């Protein structure tokens, strides 16, 4: 979960 949530936000600049 955390990994997926972090990956999504990471996309942002």
């Amino acid at each position: 979960i955390f990994w997926l949530f972090r990956g999504k936000a990471d996309v942002a600049l």
